[PDB]
């Protein structure tokens, strides 16, 4: 139960991570962009689950999810954006391209996890 958590913000990284922790998922491995998340996941094709901020440089998070769902060895794996990115519009947007679970920030630490139990229970 390996997970790779992308975000171009550190202290959005340490909370995701944290609250995964309380949830009983401690294989987080992380990146600070697009390009890094995908050199990762191209590496260890083992991965189960990508969590994926929008924006980014060096690759966004909607280029990323088009780039991983047109992989032979990512068409399954499930896919969680989590995102200021608000609007109705970039949600179909991002559903369009493959993402499965729309998280839209900003969280509180037990909104978030109130909002992935529901979507990863606990491990
Ligand atoms: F920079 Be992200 F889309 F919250
Ligand atoms: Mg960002
Ligand atoms: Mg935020």
């Amino acid at each position: 139960m390996k997970l790779l958590v992308v975000d171009d913000s550190s202290t959005m990284r340490r909370i995701i991570k944290n609250t995964l922790s309380r949830l009983g998922y401690e294989d987080v491995l992380e990146a600070e962009h697009g390009v890094e998340a995908w050199e990762k996941l191209d590496a260890n094709a083992d991965t189960k689950v990508l969590i994926t901020d929008w924006n980014m440089p060096e690759m966004n998070g909607l280029d990323l999810v088009k780039k991983v769902r047109s992989d032979s060895r990512f068409k399954e794996i499930p896919i969680i954006m989590i995102t200021t990115e608000g609007g109705k519009a970039e949600v179909i947007t991002a559903l369009k391209a493959g993402v499965n679970n729309y998280i839209v920030k900003p969280f509180t630490p037990q909104v978030l996890k109130e909002k992935l139990e529901v979507v990863l229970g606990t491990n």
